[PDB]
């Protein structure tokens, strides 16, 4: 089931979507990981920030060089972020390589906004709504 920010909501689904989004780490009850978005959620809450933006703000939250960098591989962090921001993972290895430029250009921070203001992804996937896991099922051109 697709999370998404209605227009006409109820603080229930909103708590739901804010959840959704925030990194809840492995302890239950610390108020997240000194993640405090103060800002973000007070502007989202209001309705005046889209989920995109929200997502920007968590995504760079806390300090990201946090495990998935280091104490792993720039490419599986891409396809990481890929599924996470946008749902789905690569098509080719073009899509990798892109970002691994852009990382050795501006750097991480910089792979984050691409996934927000990435046009045809927002329309298509979801504007409002929370990147859920959106399965690409292989087909057989159209026969």
């Amino acid at each position: 089931m697709p999370v998404e920010l209605r227009a006409n909501w109820s603080e229930e689904d909103l708590e739901t979507v804010i959840r959704a989004v925030y990194r809840q780490v492995l302890g239950n009850d610390y108020v997240m990981a000194s993640e405090r978005l103060v800002s973000a959620e007070s502007l989202l809450r209001n309705g005046k920030i889209t989920v995109r933006e929200f997502v920007r703000a968590v995504a760079k939250s806390e300090l990201y060089k946090e495990k998935f960098l280091y104490g792993n591989f720039q490419t599986r962090v891409i396809e990481l972020n890929y599924k996470h921001l946008l749902g789905r993972a690569p098509y080719d290895e073009s899509e990798v390589i892109f970002h691994l430029d852009l990382y050795e250009n501006e750097g991480f921070d910089a792979d984050i906004d691409s996934y927000i203001d990435s046009p045809e992804y927002t329309n298509s996937f979801g504007d409002w709504v929370v990147p859920y896991y959106r399965g690409l099922e292989h087909h057989h051109h159209h026969h």
